[PDB]
């Protein structure tokens, strides 16, 4: 979720993860990806 994604160094993103990161979990009631 948003809290855990931010706490663990990820970024919540609605669209493709920024370069050199990838999906690992979700944010925003499941509508976004946690990119790490």
């Amino acid at each position: 979720d948003h809290y855990n994604c931010v706490s663990s160094g990820g970024q919540c993103e609605y669209s493709a993860c920024p370069i050199f990161t990838k999906i690992q979990g979700t944010c925003y009631r499941g509508k976004a990806k946690c990119c790490k």
